[PDB]
């Protein structure tokens, strides 16, 4: 533990500071023997925990068998594989008809790939972006992500090309967000260029856990196909089962433009991305965008293996409908212990993607420093880092569920003297 | 292959040139569900220095698998990115005298660059970056402007890039006229329209641009101009680094020591996406957190990565085979470029180790030579502005066998179209 | 005419008043066609004292008689030395107000440029806030905070940078507070708001559709301001010079700002002329860093300080602007009554002599504009639609004439109906 | 007199360069307070080319102010507007067979730069605008980015510049170098980092950059290279024009025509602020209202230009008049640039008609003559990236006497200042 080799830029050796070994489920290993129960997973990169088998064996058997690991661009069998079976197992039992493009293996790439998309499409600069959202740092998503941290850091670079809404509850409650925006989208001086595009998230990921109203969706869906203006549903955090559908948007049956995938898509925590859209939009030209990594095998044959073993009927999909409701239950219990004792706290979420606010970073951090002593990996987000988040995995054995559950509320009461 | 074309979007190149399905590879050979068989000339754009799933490197990362190592990291430590940053400094940095840290932006030759540039802009507090005419350096918002090419930067959807001035290249301006002097020039000239810059971003052996090599004077005297006015020297080695130019780190040809190296494709060794930037220790201005993104901690490029360079750099010799195997295709270019000039066609070479261009006139006669060479069984691919330099970016791996092999299948490719 | 093909297609006011134009003195024109006409526009607020007003005439071919240095550059000049102190003695100091003066280009749009950069090199933050339907010039750097999408589409390919919109008073509806909206995105990490150096806001919104801010209003936005570290700029370069009612739109409200553009009515003449007033404090400028050659205009000094002596050297002049005013207010209620009882619902807004009569559509308020031209009456439009008709009329005119202006603007909206 | 130092912010710099009083001026004499009276070589940076308070100008302003004449027309048609079109057409620009139309923009040199660039950017649909190398233009954001001088560029308060692209101006690259051809490359090299332009702006004498007077030979080349690649050339004649080079428009030198004239600094000829847009008619892209200006109808500057169109260049006496004076101006630079450079300060001359320069060595000699020169009786400033060039810029009008006079007060305080 003598690193003193990486950057001052760290983030989770700072908050977990052990090195870890082997993983398995929600089960992690560091050196001095200790185990951990997960419920960071990757930041919901691993939806089906670490190394699962299926996904396990998948992989190992291809590389075994010298399947093409770098394919840039090129056709091969596991990207025809990939894309049948999305189309097959995914996209055709919803009733959704898109394309795909394959980016960069990162979140961020996609997001760019997906505005940049938007922009040509409609001849139009603008991106609507949502208070709280998130969608990556690279200088042309960063315009769409509102953390000043990030935003601050460039060195000089003011973003550009992007227009703040206010996400549906940030002025209230019942207190309709959308009506401002409608009114802007109609007022030639009202300060708002035409958007080619509003990027979303369905339930806010690093913003603090904030699921949009569904009524709110549907309207926001109509309010584009009135103003010609593309949805883009950012389902990078959201997405693969977060939910408990496999697409966050299908709770409001809509059918955005483009959508953009990335963390557990591949499955098994491989870097791994796309961007699914309508196939009229396809308006991309050969060549006209591209990324060393976007023919990624390997992840094209883990992401195939879990869309086949888990997604083929709605068993897994109404597991963790199941699941979250748990999460959810004592998650509300937990926020009227801290608020029986005066400090507030609230739950919401939606699926597996939970979140416990209580008053201020200071105090989540407390909770969650605990956890990690106690054994349970779990982490914050919100603007202040007020949210704890449940980002378990979707595949998480009940006991070690109700087991990680019962290690944060320990952690809470040992907090509350 | 009609799930391929009906679902993959229009954006494709590469299943364009190469309309086949790809199944199994090995070292430089590449097959198809059709029974065609290729020698690689173009190693997933020098992605695959060591050839394709190279046993010793494919060893090692089954074994991790079996073992159920942690695949994302995230950022927490792991074994195997301690033993990554290990292997780093003994096998790699310390024998070249070399003092850097390690940072990780995603995987990815684009993120790399823009921590890289956003890294240099806090560190000096000026924003504008100075790059060369025909660098590329990647397509994402941050990046674009530093890439010279127009096909992606009128694709931006209305948003002019914003950030960096361009410098003419080595070369750019005739033979022997220093474009460093016009630099020069403009950096102590107040209205001279050069924003005062941060740092200077330079391929030394250009990829994308043509195969051109800056030449060792210049490079060192863009070193001492960089000290000379405050200025960091990034040096973008994604391409031209991991070997391809006949030493580990391209820039080691001209005894400079950058204050900012980007890597990406080779450094997993394996094709897994991959990149780290490479700072002088101080300049580790980064608060926590300020830069992110998800697969950092991507431990099986972890262990690839230590794998190859422990397997391939713990000494000198697989160094200096690049070297003579970049001689060979420097013979077999020159001859190429010989009988297609005194055919009434000029012709040139260029390059620096197994990172070599045949530079035909036109775009339209390198795509003919091109497409034969692939009904012939040679897969490679054009670079250049116009697309007029057949490259070179065969593995270093590649067996004399494969090598005399493939640049057999170019000549009697170039012979063929001339007829 | 040679009017119609050397002049380029920019044109506004030559498609709506083409008659040509020779003798101009008071709230009368006088054609070339030889019919007089009553001025409601006086160049859109710049000719508060109407067309060639006598005592400024006077001081203006005096100075010319005796071969007054016209052009000063940065020089001083005892015309220069003039404007400052009488603006010094008869308008701030008897106000309370300490202010330093900046002399920029003589057009609104320079003085907007050099508040704004003036504003960021004081507070280290790029960005400016501003308010739907603002307007504040469209020079590319004054044109990020203007709102109008007439002007922001036709950069040719460049979008601004460095400015963010917020909700005006009233912007949300009845009784909604649009600065709670604010001043949570102050204190919201990520909800999209780059720290602002500045807010920058017309008191009424000129080109808006007269859009008067409450006074409570304004008096809030000033606590925000100082609790949370920004420059407020209030851009007075069409409600000031005493449309309002007082010299300083900012009057009615108590509050002071850290930085006042004046430009249309500043020379009292027609003469291009603008300042920028700033607190002393903030006279960050380093020698030289924004220049503009027409800088020093000796003869809108000469002018703009006859002016301050002539009108505001006492509370006269203020008070009949303040009852002209209530005038056009009686005039436009019942204009506004008229319309609504024959189903065209319409409304009177304004404070001072900058009033409004709110039609509902652009195109009827654009009958009753060009109608009014027909019967002698110059009358222009502003608003999102050109959905309001505007009362910028001198505020020197006589009652005869403010009466006659209205008595024609009453018959050319019956003649509509 | 000390209110002008507290009422007024530190941004003054022809405050500090010049402190006194000034009272009553007329041809190139201005009294002071102190009533000191002195020769003006600056003339408003080149505004005054008819010097002060022109008797006959004076007559027509004086009478239409009488007459009650409308001052502030907005866009309204009166007669002022109409006989300024007139008396522009039939005076100028037919004479030279020139077919362009007006737009009137707010009365600056910076509106006027932004209409034009604004609406080259509208008819090509390109955003980029390729400026050269020390070019000023204006400190607006939008003229800022064709502006070479950091002093302006780094008071933004952090928002870089965007949309334009700088060339090095002729003579930039040393002694016969064109320029132009690293211009044609790279407007032909796909990643060689030009994005391709609108338009590109130039003052055939370079104005605030230190009187540098691009040659005829170039001048021409760079209207076929526009021509060619479909790009507009405006031409930047707040400074240079309006007679000060020896011709109305200085590109009359040349013969070429551009696509875009801007005007502003001697257009009205009596020191009021006005500007105009000259286009060829095609060109007329724009919409209605598209681009605003509240000043852009002020009558009276109609009335003095058009006045000082017809006094001054109805034939080509006085044209050739002011080409006369740039002689014995040139000569006695020259004599003066030899006397520094034989006292061991090498100096030089250079100018086209009566925009000249003497460049010394360094802004502290300049400052040095620049100052004695001031108690000598003569306003004198410089000009160039570092204020080392000493500009005359006296009105073109001024008589022999004068002439010879300030150039003799320059002598005596460069003597003064050496030995
Ligand atoms: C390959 C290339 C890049 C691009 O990185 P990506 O991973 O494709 O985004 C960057 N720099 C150089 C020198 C390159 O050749
Ligand atoms: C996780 C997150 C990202 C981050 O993308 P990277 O792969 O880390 O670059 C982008 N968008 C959303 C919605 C996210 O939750
Ligand atoms: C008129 C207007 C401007 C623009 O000023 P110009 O002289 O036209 O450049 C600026 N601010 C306000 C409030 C305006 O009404
Ligand atoms: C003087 C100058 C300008 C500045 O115009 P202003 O009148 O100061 O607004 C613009 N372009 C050129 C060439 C100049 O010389």
């Amino acid at each position: 533990i003598l690193e003193r080799m990486e950057s001052e830029v760290r983030t989770y050796s700072r908050s977990f500071p052990t090195v870890f070994t082997e993983a398995k489920g929600a089960r992690l290993h560091a050196e001095d023997g200790n185990q951990y129960i997960d419920f960071l997973a990757g930041a919901g990169t691993l939806n089906y925990g670490h190394n699962h088998p299926k996904l396990k064996q998948a992989l190992a058997d291809y590389i075994a068998s010298d399947g093409i690991v770098h394919g840039l661009d090129m056709w091969s069998a596991a990207k025809r594989d990939y894309l049948e079976t999305l189309e097959e197992v995914i996209l055709k039992p919803r009733g959704l008809d898109y394309k795909v493009h394959l980016p960069g293996p990162t979140g961020t790439n996609a997001v760019e790939a997906a505005i940049r998309l938007a922009r040509n499409a409609k001849g139009r600069h603008n991106i609507v972006t949502f208070t709280n959202g998130f969608h990556g740092v690279t200088m042309g998503a960063l315009a769409t992500t509102g953390n000043r941290k990030f935003r601050e850091a460039t060195g000089g670079i003011p973003t550009q090309g992007a227009s703040f809404m206010p996400f549906d509850g940030y002025m209230g409650e019942g207190v309709d967000t959308l009506s401002y925006f409608e009114k802007l989208l109609g007022d030639n001086s009202g300060g708002l260029d035409v958007p080619a595009a509003v990027i979303i998230e369905t339930v806010q990921g690093e913003g603090g856990i904030n699921p949009a109203g569904i009524p709110w969706l549907q309207r926001l869906e109509k309010i584009c196909r009135d103003h010609d203006m593309l949805l883009i549903v950012d389902d990078i955090q959201a997405g693969c089962g977060r939910t408990g559908k496999f697409f966050s948007f299908e709770h409001a049956g809509i059918t955005p433009d483009i959508v953009t995938n990335s963390k557990s898509l591949s499955g098994f925590g491989l870097p791994f991305a796309h961007v699914l859209m309508r196939p009229e939009l396809d308006i991309w030209k050969p060549g006209q965008y591209n990324g060393t990594f976007r023919g990624f095998n390997l992840a094209f044959v883990t992401a195939a293996a879990a869309m086949r073993h888990f997604w083929s009927d709605d068993t897994f999909e109404r597991d963790v409908q199941r699941k979250g409701r748990v999460v959810e239950d004592r998650f509300q219990k937990l926020a009227s212990f801290m608020t029986e004792k005066g400090h507030p706290a609230s739950e919401r979420g939606r699926g597996l993607m939970r979140g416990l606010d209580v008053g201020d970073g200071d105090m989540a951090d407390k909770i969650t420093a605990q956890a990690f002593k106690n054994g349970l990996i779990i982490e914050t987000s919100g603007h202040s880092g007020q949210v704890i988040k449940c980002l378990c995995p979707l595949t998480i054995t009940d006991e070690d569920l109700v087991g990680g559950l019962d290690i944060l509320e320990q952690s809470v009461k040992e907090v509350f003297g």
